[PDB]
């Protein structure tokens, strides 16, 4: 019943949201001129992205438009759909605000129409876990309400710890002796960006972000995201697993709008405690 809609910055992949009847809005990454998709057959990738970046090259991010949401929302209305929108995080992004004019202008053209959004609080493999969610009670037969509830319930109780290199690309991006030392971030209640620990190197900073991601499973299932190097995030899948608690681990790279404000070597650990963050 319910179509789903997400944004690039969920980063789940292309072969998951074909066979789970997902859709997804690109953001933009302008890099050195050139404005790139993050969706489609010409979408910009992390590896691309990433390698332009060791060369020297800031690359910036843009929001979905109004327009993307209009477009879509019009269409659904149009054809008699609900539609439940998991949304990238509104401190990060105006994409959620736009998205939410965009469904006034529906509203106007549709008074009657079914359109949910929901502000995750959440990036990348956490909004991803979200919209996941979201997709396995559809199949359950919820209700768009009963769905959007469930979100709203999970979305405060999941936890992002991820470990960067350093603040840089964080901190040049906008939403934010060191040698050897690796950053510990969190999200906040209010999806803020918030620093709670520098590990003396990544051993270390992986065993710290373990450690705190484990401390409250109320969840079956733990998510690790990597920008770079996927053998670490097999280490830490491999760990997780080891938690009599969790029973499976999705493991997803991070997408080129994410990476471009975390930076090279990014590790990320989501998992769902018992409790509201
Ligand atoms: C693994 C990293 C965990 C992600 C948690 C948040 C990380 C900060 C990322 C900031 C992304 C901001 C993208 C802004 C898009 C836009 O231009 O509107």
């Amino acid at each position: 019943t319910f179509k789903i809609l997400t944004d690039s910055t969920a980063d789940l992949p292309e072969s998951w949201t074909q066979e789970n009847d997902v859709q997804v809005l690109g953001l933009t990454v302008q890099l050195d001129g050139i404005t790139y998709e993050t969706v489609g057959p010409d979408r910009l990738t992390s590896r691309v992205l990433l390698e332009k970046i060791a060369a020297g090259s800031k690359p910036t991010t843009s929001q979905v438009n109004v327009g993307q949401f209009e477009s879509y929302f019009r269409q659904s209305a149009e054809n008699g759909q609900e539609v439940l929108y998991i949304a990238f995080s509104s401190v990060l992004s105006g994409t959620y605000q736009s998205a939410v004019m965009a469904r006034d202008i529906v509203l106007e053209e549709y008074p009657q129409a079914s359109i949910e959004i929901v502000d995750t609080l959440a990036a990348t493999g956490g909004e991803g876990y979200l919209a996941m969610l979201a997709a396995q009670a559809r199949e359950e037969g919820k209700s768009l309400k009963e769905t959007k509830e469930l979100i709203l319930d999970v979305g405060p109780r999941l936890r992002t710890f991820f470990l960067v290199d350093n603040l840089y690309h964080l901190m040049r991006g906008g939403r934010l002796s060191l040698v050897n030392i690796k950053p510990l971030l969190w999200l906040d209640a209010s999806g803020k960006l918030v620093p709670i620990a520098k590990l003396r190197g990544r051993k270390k900073g992986m065993k710290e972000m373990l450690k705190r991601a484990t401390a409250d499973v109320a969840h079956d299932t733990a998510v690790v995201a990597y920008a770079n190097d996927s053998e670490a995030a097999e280490n830490l899948k491999e760990q997780l697993l080891a938690n009599e608690k969790i029973k499976n681990v999705v493991t997803l790279p991070l997408g080129p709008v994410i990476s471009t404000h975390v930076g090279p070597n990014t590790l990320a650990v989501f998992t769902i405690g018992k409790e509201a963050r």
